[PDB]
């Protein structure tokens, strides 16, 4: 996340850490035993870190738990990435608490304007590299179709929409990939895509997850 703020410990209950032998996604906990990812994010041997604000020290509060199956959605395209999401069922049921708790899925899609909440362990720097420690927030505005598709001419399809600042030095970033973009306590978006982080007139790209609910509740009722 860049130009955000430190969240505060557990204070995105919701928010997962997809690790593989070290951080490299976020995701969403959506119930007891799943999690709404990326589909970018995909790869084998996941472990969902839950209840996490320091990804590098073990602070009392976290739950580790292997993932025992990853689904990517069926219409999944990597080179546009189109329809980037991913469901992961964890090994066993995650204990909910004040500081592991789910995120509800929309009945509705978002709206243009609406503050949302982006959040993530990804790169805080425009140039350069730098890795937080501790959770990090961003407060952001969808963007209205039209500005999204005038940024990213000729790539933006219906399962997609921008939030930012087309000014630039507000974003998500690499590392941030599949976590959560929370618009009125819905999970609205996932961390997908966008060119650089933070760009002048190149607001981050995320998954429209009110196109998804039904396969979610498909998925999640047969697996
Ligand atoms: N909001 C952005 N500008 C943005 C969002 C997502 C990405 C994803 N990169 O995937 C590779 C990785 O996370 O390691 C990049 C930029
Ligand atoms: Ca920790």
């Amino acid at each position: 996340i860049v130009g955000g703020y430190t969240c505060g410990a557990n204070t995105v209950p919701y928010q997962v850490s997809l690790n593989s032998g070290y951080h490299f996604c976020g995701g969403s906990l959506i119930n007891s035993q799943w999690v709404v990812s990326a589909a970018h994010c995909y790869k084998s041997g996941i472990q969902v870190r839950l209840g996490e604000d320091n990804i590098n020290v073990v602070e009392g509060n976290e739950q580790f738990i292997s993932a025992s199956k990853s689904i990517v959605h069926p219409s999944y395209n990597s080179n546009t990435l189109n329809n980037d999401i991913m469901l992961i069922k964890l090994k066993s049921a995650a204990s909910l608490n004040s500081r592991v708790a789910s995120i509800s899925l929309p009945t509705s899609c978002a709206s243009a304007g609406t503050q949302c909440l982006i959040s993530g362990w990804g790169n805080t720097k425009s140039s350069g590299t730098s890795y937080p420690d501790v959770l990090k927030c961003l407060k952001a505005p969808i963007l209205s179709d039209s500005s999204c598709k005038s940024a990213y001419p000729g790539q933006i399809t219906s399962n997609m929409f921008c939030a930012g600042y087309l000014e630039g030095g507000k974003d998500s970033c690499q590392g941030d990939s599949g976590g959560p973009v929370v618009c009125s306590g819905k999970l609205q978006g996932i961390v997908s895509w966008g060119s650089g982080c933070a760009q002048k007139n190149k607001p981050g790209v995320y998954t429209k997850v009110c196109n998804y609910v039904s396969w979610i509740k498909q998925t999640i009722a047969s697996n």
